């Protein structure tokens, strides 16, 4: 039994879980939020209790100190020396990282060089890597990149039909995100089916506040809906996903939009929120729509259609489909979203068993369907913990 | 039998066809460039080298002079290609007087093409006052799209106030080859789930179910959708604000990027013409070989979306300059689709037979030559000569 800690460091937040490996048992979890601000809050939960306190938190250096102190102060560990490894989420690995990597000085050097591609995540990610290497210097660390799993994409899937200069010089290309989640629920599907993932043609739908679809064939990722940025792909909470690109020059000319206005538009004002006029939250739009809000209804309908269109592209690309996975907050819980997404797919041998779908059972395909349809809770922290074991305790 | 003239006014051009209706027989056809005037008949040709008013005068002088028509009053109708009819025109329209007003009030959406089309509609009204005119819109066929297909997931305001939505184009083409496919199969078009691929210098895919366009790949502008000769088609929209902050690209520069520099030309770095890129690929150019693959991939992914949306497929149509002549583009697009019962017969594809699917194949695959002018002439017959 090994103690692995999963770390996710945001601009003003510190998310953490502590897992007993390899069973994957949650020992504790929690969140430090509004770091550096007033309002700063530290929330920590065990299998048995919850503690929550508002208190000033200077910087991440003080967020990590309070976390480490709480681990022994609450009896969760007898000592900090019981921590066998730490896994850090990293937004963007570029083309350099095909896998998680043991944290060393140059792995840090490179993650920082990649800030130009994830400017609002990668540096704080590396700061967490640095603080824990300072504060827990005897503990080995692994960086786990949200892009790594998509690096098996072939060029005809990641190259945009732009002038070659824009890839070769500027680095513009599809990278895709949610890699850890798609990777985790891919492997979990195959284990639950008792079949090697390399034997399956799989489409995975991560439907949360962020949404992405991924195609997995031969155990590798062969396409995914997010592109150069997590803005793109299907429609999400506040993100538009893919739109006619020629809309954007037209809004610059006709409405005098700055570069950042365009990006606030694409990332914060659109999606469920921009269409429904109600909310970014799926439950809220559904509540509005069920009461008679036609824009909320169309919102939910457009949302299912965008995902259906992406699924269709990837089935075509793989020449078939053996299984469809739903995950994330919407995918794990919304039997109605799953039903709207899965309707009228007899041409694939895909249909849902309504009783199992309403229950969000782990398998929900109809009895005589040829396509397995799985509802799998995603667990990026467990996946991260598994990558720590692999690269930092080969034992 | 009736005599109908089809017209296409470009910003520096004027194309024409004069058909015997409803046979389809061509009486003459030609083109005027550099506003060079060419006029071909069944058995003659007549090029020369000399504003759009002068082009209409000479063209109408020619039909009497070269002996194609004994009088300018033998023309029963004229049809005019219009580029963008917004939401107002769900069909072709008899050119009464404020049909013209509304074509021009829409010129803000098709800045380069609509005014020139309307210009040519007016001149023919001047010079040919006795013969009725029908306008045929590249957008009208796609006005059957449901809101799930034409609303971008942008704030509602951007549509309800500014008019941003999918329109789609190549409507006249998709409509023509759809109906031709159904006529060749002896079945109502509404009996078929059809994917139509117009692959020319411009490229669009269209889904026709129950007789109607239910989706199509171009959107607000003819820039988007699949990869084209110099147009990028769809890309990650976040690339654009990034290009403004990192390279100071203006709006018009962004337009030039997406429309003039991308596509087969940008990727291959060789040519916007598919046959050129093809030959550079055979010789060992690797960007050109990758351009050809991206091109087939982008079209395959769109087809997949539309098949999913229709619940199946009965026929796949290839049309346009590339789609009618490139066995390679069709083969690259059609590979490993057995899960649909779609496969090609190599020998039929090599000679571009009108049907190229394998014999065991469930899906019809058809190569149909587009004929927008005959589709326009038919709308003139329906809307101006209902007898």
């Amino acid at each position: 039994t090994y103690k692995i800690m999963a770390i996710n460091a945001g601009s003003s937040s510190l998310k953490f879980q502590l897992l007993n490996m390899p069973q994957g048992a949650l020992l504790c979890q929690g969140l430090i939020e509004r770091i550096g601000l007033p309002e700063a809050r530290f929330t920590l939960k065990t299998s048995a209790q919850k503690w929550q306190e508002t208190l000033p938190i200077a910087d991440h250096h003080e967020a990590v100190t309070l976390l480490l102190e709480a681990l022994t102060g609450r009896g969760i560990l007898s000592s900090l020396q019981e921590i066998d490894g730490v896994g850090h989420r990293v937004a963007h690995g570029g083309e350099r990282f095909k896998d998680a990597a043991l944290v060393c000085d140059d792995t840090l050097r490179e993650i920082e060089r990649l800030a130009e591609l994830a400017p609002l995540h990668n540096p704080v990610n590396a700061l967490g890597i640095r603080l824990f290497r300072q504060l827990l210097p005897a503990v080995p660390a692994v960086a786990v990149f949200d892009t790594a799993f998509h690096q098996t994409l072939a060029p005809e899937a990641w190259l945009y039909p732009l002038p070659w200069r824009y890839y070769a010089e500027l680095g513009i290309r599809r990278y895709g995100f949610h890699g850890t989640s798609h990777h985790y629920v891919s492997s979990a599907l195959a284990e639950k089916l008792g079949v090697p993932l390399s034997a399956l043609r799989v489409v995975s739908c991560h439907l949360g506040n962020g949404c992405s679809v991924c195609a997995i064939k031969g155990g590798q990722s062969v396409n995914t809906s997010m592109g150069f940025t997590p803005q793109s792909g299907v429609m999400m909470g506040t993100r538009s996903g893919d739109i006619d690109p020629s809309i954007l020059p037209w809004l610059v000319e006709k409405e005098g939009k700055s570069a950042q206005q365009l990006s606030q538009l694409l990332n914060n004002e659109s999606g469920l929120l921009g269409v429904s006029g109600v909310s970014s939250d799926y439950r809220d739009v559904e509540q509005a729509a069920d009461a008679g809000n036609e824009r909320a209804a169309l919102a939910l309908s457009l949302f299912a259609e965008r995902i259906r269109a992406t699924i269709g592209s990837y089935i075509m690309q793989m020449g078939g489909l053996d299984a469809l996975i739903f995950t994330g907050g919407i995918g794990e819980n919304s039997a109605r979203a799953r039903a709207a997404i899965c309707r009228n797919l007899h041409f694939l041998g895909l249909a849902l068993d309504d009783e199992k779908n309403q229950r969000s059972a782990t398998f929900i395909q109809a009895d005589n369907a040829l396509v397995k349809v799985a509802v799998i809770n995603t667990n990026e922290e467990l996946m991260i913990a598994r990558d720590v074991m692999r690269l930092a305790l080969p034992q």
